[PDB]
């Protein structure tokens, strides 16, 4: 759906910040913070999950840029693993959410940002 | 979830990106210009639903900036009936995608790109 390298780049980056956002904003609960709503945490990882699908399909063949690193594309099955181990880490979280279990979504939320953090170690550019 | 208002600035800009990206790719499919795969579309149009519900709470009030026009926070209600009209055009297009009917498809997805330039045209900064 891309017309150019600059246009995945652009459409990679900004599903990237929405996850970020959709994950990033339930720190709070996490912690302890703020409120625990299951219903509203139910809502909210869906749309992660949603969201976390995305990324990938815009990292085709050809589409270096931005703060994409090389090796991406050199082992197109490596970074394939973390990309379905990451989205399988979501589905963790997903399942402690429908469940209404804050201790497995504690559990859960860790086990995501590894994975988050693992796939950048690897792949993204400082 | 936005700590400054250039977070939810930052946030709705990647959403409205990404419902861009999933609408317009259509584009082809709708003019016959690339083939129609019922099931291709149906699951496209469903990230195009999720993706569309996004934008809006991220014009929360005092979010002024980036190309919004500061008529989406003097009135209130028009801003929500035109996000809310959107969002039931989005509907006729998932209705039309759910049936495999390309003929309603093609029908939803021009009142839902009017709909889109509806907005832009009394609350998006030329
Ligand atoms: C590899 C399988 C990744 C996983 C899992 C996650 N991210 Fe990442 N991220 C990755 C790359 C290769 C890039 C660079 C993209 C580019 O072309 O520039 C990124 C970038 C981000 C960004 C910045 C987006 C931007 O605005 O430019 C953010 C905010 C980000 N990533 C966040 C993030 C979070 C919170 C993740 C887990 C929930 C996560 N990423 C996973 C690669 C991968
Ligand atoms: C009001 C109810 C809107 C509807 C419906 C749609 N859009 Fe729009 N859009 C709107 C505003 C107020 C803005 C400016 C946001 C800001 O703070 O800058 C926009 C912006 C866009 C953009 C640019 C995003 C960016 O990268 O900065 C795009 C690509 C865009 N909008 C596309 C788009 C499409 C395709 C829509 C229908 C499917 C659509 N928007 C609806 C307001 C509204």
């Amino acid at each position: 759906q891309f017309a150019k390298p600059e246009d995945a780049v652009k459409y990679r980056q900004s599903a990237l910040t929405l996850m970020a956002s959709h994950f990033g904003r339930m720190t709070p609960v996490v912690k302890g913070q703020a409120p625990y709503d299951a219903a509203q945490i139910k809502a909210n990882v869906e749309v992660l999950k949603t969201l976390s699908a995305l990324p990938w399909a815009a990292f085709g063949p050809g589409t270096e840029g931005g703060d994409a690193r090389p090796e991406i594309w050199s082992d197109a099955a490596s970074f394939k693993q973390k990309q379905q181990a990451f989205q399988d880490n979501i589905v963790k979280l997903s399942a402690a959410a429908d469940a209404g279990d804050l201790d497995k979504l504690r559990a859960a939320f860790g086990d995501v940002g590894a994975s988050c953090k693992a796939c950048h170690d690897a792949y993204r550019k400082k």
